[PDB]
């Protein structure tokens, strides 16, 4: 069954990556649109730089979140493919997955 399991796993990873890229794109267009809204109104360069810093931090959070999900799924796949008797699973979440 390894070929089918590897396929379905690959599809799941793809879904996580596609969702991540969609979130990051929506957040990028939103950041540019918000900075454009603040440039139309009177605004300080330092205030707009604060807004851009916030947007970049949020994108970093989206990419780090999706990256944590990808790493979790990767650990699951490595653990299952290498699974052998006498091996200890310390993480409750990993064993339940």
């Amino acid at each position: 069954e390894l070929s089918t399991l590897e396929a379905e796993m690959a599809v799941e990873r793809k879904a996580v990556e596609d969702q991540r890229d969609g979130e990051l794109e929506a957040r990028a267009q939103k950041l540019e649109a918000d900075l454009a809204e603040l440039e139309a109104e009177g605004a300080k360069a330092d205030a707009r730089r604060k807004v851009r810093d916030g947007g970049e931090r949020e994108m970093r959070q989206i990419r780090d979140r999706a990256q944590r999900e990808l790493d979790r799924l990767e650990d699951i796949w490595s653990t299952f493919t290498k699974l052998a008797p006498k091996q200890l699973i310390v993480d409750e979440n990993l064993y339940r997955e």
